[PDB]
């Protein structure tokens, strides 16, 4: 909806489709929803060509499709939803981090593959931790849990109505803002005050997401509270601290309330906060720290702008991170398709002769562009982890 958020979906949709891909995705993201012929007229592309495209695009969730007047279907793809490509890492971790390598094999299937049948998903998962025996039975009761958990959910209503499978991402969302909040909670107050706001968003899930928490009673939340040994005085004193508190997490009015605005804008500002600190020095993030709670271009305690510029800014590097790594690969085309000839030979099997193949000179270049690689995939995941929070409190910030 931006030329960086356009560049950037543009170099994503080509990096794992490519050419025609790339022009029709781009294209209904620019022009909007429209019926076949006129993305085939307007792109200038083969009826067909654009009929593969939408294919490839309804397969992997980025391209959605809707029957309107009579019997003609338009197409609409979502900028945000092929941006959310790059939180990938993220959604398979998070799976792993709560279910098994199960749960980590479901939703990379779902999300790499795209739409599968719950049969494909399990089937795939069972052969694939067989191969590393897998019990099918044990990859089905997973993908239930996280179905039950609605991480996993099917797709919109051939026209196939519910057979196929997608991962919840707006689920995964409202975890990653939950976890957020837990870990700030923790690194500036106490613990057992953190698991009292976790328990807390919980048990609201019922409630969310579309700035403050369902309100919840003092006498509730010790019933929903683990097993773990508190008194309900204990527990007391820690929803009154947790009121009576320098960020503003709460506000109560026994009955307690989550500030998730204000939760969202202490964490967007501690985001800022770093950014000053990496480019201008510990010095300079002690000036623009007392600025907050023109020696550089900013405003006096301008919260969204600066949150909404810097997304910019992260949209804009991220699209940087990317050219950058198709250029040191594309630079070493011959060299890395020589690494894959060779993998090729020792495969089907003496094996040293083959290895030697890859001059000492290669090898020291091809572990040099597996680490710059490695470098730029690890800084695209932590600038995405900014770009969540920044849109996460932007969105929030439409009340």
């Amino acid at each position: 909806m931006t030329q960086a958020e356009i560049k950037l979906c543009s170099l994503l949709l080509q990096e794992h489709f490519g050419e025609i891909v790339e022009k029709i995705g781009v294209h209904l993201i620019r022009t909007g929803s429209q019926p076949l012929r006129v993305i085939a007229h307007d792109t200038g592309t083969s009826l067909d060509q654009v009929k593969k495209a939408l294919c490839v695009l309804v397969q992997h969730n980025l391209v959605s499709y809707q029957v309107h007047k009579r019997g003609v279907v338009e197409y609409e793809a979502q900028c945000s939803r092929v941006l959310r490509m790059l939180r990938y890492p993220r959604y398979i971790y998070t799976t792993k981090t709560l279910y098994s390598d199960t749960g980590e094999l479901i939703v990379e299937e779902l999300l790499l593959n795209g739409k599968l049948t719950m049969s494909a998903v399990v089937k795939k998962v069972a052969d694939r931790l067989t191969e590393t025996t897998m019990d099918y039975a044990e990859v089905s009761n997973t993908f239930v849990r996280l179905a039950d958990t609605h991480f996993v959910q099917r797709c919109p209503s051939i026209p196939d109505d519910g057979i196929y499978w997608q991962a919840n991402l707006d689920r995964f969302h409202q975890h990653f803002r939950d976890q957020a909040i837990v870990s700030a909670v923790a690194n500036r107050m106490d613990q057992t005050s953190s698991e009292i706001v976790r328990t807390m968003l919980r048990m609201s899930e019922i409630t969310t997401s579309s700035p403050f928490t369902q309100p919840l009673s003092s006498n509730e939340i010790f019933r929903s509270l683990p097993v773990g040994y508190n008194i309900s005085k204990q527990v007391l004193d820690q929803y009154l601290t947790l009121l009576a508190d320098d960020p503003l997490e709460f506000v109560g009015k026994g009955m307690y309330v989550i500030n998730l605005h204000k939760a969202l804008a202490s964490l967007a500002t501690a985001t800022l906060e770093s950014v000053v600190q990496e480019r201008f020095g510990s010095r300079c993030a002690r000036i623009f720290r007392l600025v907050l709670q023109r020696t550089f271009y900013l405003y006096t305690v301008n919260i969204l702008s600066a949150a909404r510029m810097l997304l910019h800014r992260c949209y804009k590097s991220i699209a940087n991170l990317i050219e950058r790594r198709q250029f040191e690969t594309k630079e070493n085309k011959r060299l890395l398709e020589k690494s894959q000839r060779v993998e090729a030979i020792i495969a089907s099997m003496q094996l040293q002769e083959i290895e030697e193949m890859i001059t000492a000179p290669e090898r020291q270049q091809l572990e040099t562009l597996k680490r710059n690689v490695n470098k730029l995939d690890a800084s695209e995941i932590q600038v995405d982890e900014t770009i969540f929070l920044l849109e996460s409190y932007i969105e929030c910030t439409m009340k």
